[PDB]
């Protein structure tokens, strides 16, 4: 009731604060290399702070079938998740056609995600199981591809892919967690506490892991994005 | 759905998740080496078209608008698998990359007004077939022209590839029209339930059948259709 | 209204009009270069075109809290805006990665504006402001990396940009005004004059703005489209912070 709003404000107001940031360093270099990052991550936290806007203003949920329905939170990952694993691609080398598979896997994770948020008692733990196992094929990606491609880049690049892969994986994998715990699947934790757990977990995978982004230096994202470098990860990831 | 709509709604599932395992297992063991576009594409074109498939089957994107009960997964599944398909084709081809954007930007308005006339009146719904298949002829064209005068100056057993999943692609997208405005969405001269499995037997065949010839050219074909 | 009715029909003729005239000048130029531009500013209007048709038939026009909403509108704008700041961004030599984020912002001004259209009194305006605030940056990146980069370029090529952006400028300006001023926001003009001045407003800022681009030289267009130079206008811009 009263704790879902306060939540909500509090989702809000952590992606407003890693708008200022994330923009002011974003058009702080706007002719520099490495600028995309901040850049996504400005959109990333801009999108977000929309939809959560939505749902304060009560926009984006609508009782469906008996249950009161976020589905503004789907309008919300179905464009920064894909966003997320684009701008961990580019600090990895990794093909762009693979990376394009990966956010591919994601819009459906997303999708059927939204599907099961929607459905039936019976139906919805159908859809969360599909949209789980997309979720694997994303999280065996971002162990081999992502990994094997920034093992082969210098060792600040890799150490920084490392420590966003790790970041990401440990944060994600509890969304769907909350998902069964909450409304949409067991209703075992109050729609509130429910509300609780996704701010928090949406600070931290993009304000938080934004942050880790701008804070690796100039040089650093400018290697990442370097297109001689990219090439060179490529050819060199795809010779063994 | 009734029993022959639920029964083609199952087809095309099953037909489209043996397509998935199939693409998905030669995706992945190509993952290092070029080409490998091709299986991925290919598996990712079942995959939204079996999940769009189990909706339809549990009733989720199946719906009354005007009256009418429109199947309007079908129009999520190939506004996004259709446009895949050409993309896949033009790569195949060798075709210049903004033509291919415009070609999928072509077969994204024919899906989008088709979608217009399923949920039509009877009156506009053939003025938005008409529209849908004029952008059709176009694209038609583009395969015949641009796609093919592309794929003339490359390797010759890639052209040869080219030719036979284009005419392979002509050929079955042909019929969609036929079913469409024979079907509820226009002359309901064929019931829901037959025109449901003109639709199963054409999705699996422009999918998984055309997905397989792709899969099937060899690996440094494929690797040679995509440098 | 009738006025309105009649103001669907000009700009859905409009449209149609520009259809033909690009798509037969996009088809005189197929193995030339610069055939981007009349095929995107054909596609521009043929998307503007054919929703402009659902708004006349009344399948985008729908009472949503009981207010007419013309929601077809943002189907299309957030479709063929997108498309001419994409294509003013090639001609004025921005690097893509700064397009795309141009492309973003204006996604996220039609978004937000649909969301203020389909909002009460109180928050509609919250969401006015809100895409205006996007609009702002847009205009800003107009007048700083987009003139910055043409700067650099032929003196054919940054006078074609700069006068599209004069145009698009200008042309885009009146169309919060409008809205604030229309039915979405305080309910000042008609309906029937909201929609001459979109009617209007759509028909100069895609078949006007895009008779300019391919008004230009095959020479000049051909230019604007190289890869090459394309790439000498991002080494030279992304080098110049001075
Ligand atoms: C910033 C928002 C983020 C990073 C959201 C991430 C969301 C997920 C990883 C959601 C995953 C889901 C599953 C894995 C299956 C069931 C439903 C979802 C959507 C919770
Ligand atoms: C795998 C699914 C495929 C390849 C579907 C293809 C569908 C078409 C080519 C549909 C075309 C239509 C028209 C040309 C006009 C009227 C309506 C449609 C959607 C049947
Ligand atoms: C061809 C159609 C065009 C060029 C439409 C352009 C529309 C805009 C620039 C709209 C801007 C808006 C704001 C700046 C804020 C409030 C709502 C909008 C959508 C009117
Ligand atoms: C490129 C690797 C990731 C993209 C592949 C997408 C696979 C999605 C898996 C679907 C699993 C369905 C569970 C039944
Ligand atoms: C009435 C619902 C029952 C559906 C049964 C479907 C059986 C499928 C037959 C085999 C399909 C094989 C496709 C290649
Ligand atoms: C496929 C290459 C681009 C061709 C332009 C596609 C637009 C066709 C629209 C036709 C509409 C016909 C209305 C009667
Ligand atoms: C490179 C293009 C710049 C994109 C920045 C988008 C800015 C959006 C501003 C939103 C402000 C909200 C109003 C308070
Ligand atoms: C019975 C629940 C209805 C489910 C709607 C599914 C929407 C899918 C959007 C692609
Ligand atoms: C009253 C209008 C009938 C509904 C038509 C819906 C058309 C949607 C086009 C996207
Ligand atoms: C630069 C701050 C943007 C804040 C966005 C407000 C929610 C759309
Ligand atoms: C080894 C680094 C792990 C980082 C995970 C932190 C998530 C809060
Ligand atoms: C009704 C109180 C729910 C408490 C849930 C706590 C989950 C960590
Ligand atoms: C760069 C040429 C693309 C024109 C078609 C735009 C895609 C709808
Ligand atoms: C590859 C598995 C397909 C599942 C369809 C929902
Ligand atoms: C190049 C990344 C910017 C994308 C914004 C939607
Ligand atoms: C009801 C307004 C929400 C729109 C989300 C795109």
């Amino acid at each position: 009731s009263g704790m879902t709003q306060f939540w909500l404000w509090v989702g809000f107001i952590g992606m407003v604060i890693g708008c200022i940031y994330f923009g002011m360093k974003a058009s702080a270099m706007r002719r520099r290399e490495g600028m995309e990052f901040p850049l996504e991550s400005f959109f990333i936290t801009l999108w977000a702070a929309a939809l959560y806007l939505t749902m304060i203003l009560g926009e984006t949920v609508t009782p469906i079938n008996g249950q009161t329905v976020f589905w503004g939170r789907y309008i919300d990952w179905v464009v920064t998740t894909p966003l997320l694993l684009m701008e961990l691609g580019v600090i990895a080398g990794l093909r762009p056609k693979l990376i394009a598979g990966v956010m591919g896997a994601d819009i459906f994770m997303i999708v059927t995600g939204f599907i099961g948020a929607v459905e039936a008692p019976p139906y919805n733990y159908l859809w969360w199981l599909i949209s789980t196992g997309s979720f694997l094929a994303i999280l065996g990606s971002l162990l081999t591809e992502y990994s094997a491609s920034a093992k082969r880049r210098n060792g600040r690049i890799n150490s920084l892919f490392q420590t966003l892969r790790n970041i990401l994986i440990v944060l994600w994998i509890c969304y769907p967690i909350v998902w069964i715990l909450g409304a949409e699947g067991f209703h075992v934790i109050s729609v509130g506490w429910e509300t609780l757990c996704y701010s928090v977990l949406d600070v931290c995978a993009k304000v938080g892991f934004g942050f880790v982004v701008v804070s690796a230096g100039n040089e650093t994202l400018a290697q990442a994005s370097n297109s001689d470098r990219i090439m060179e990860t490529v050819h060199s990831y795809m010779q063994s």
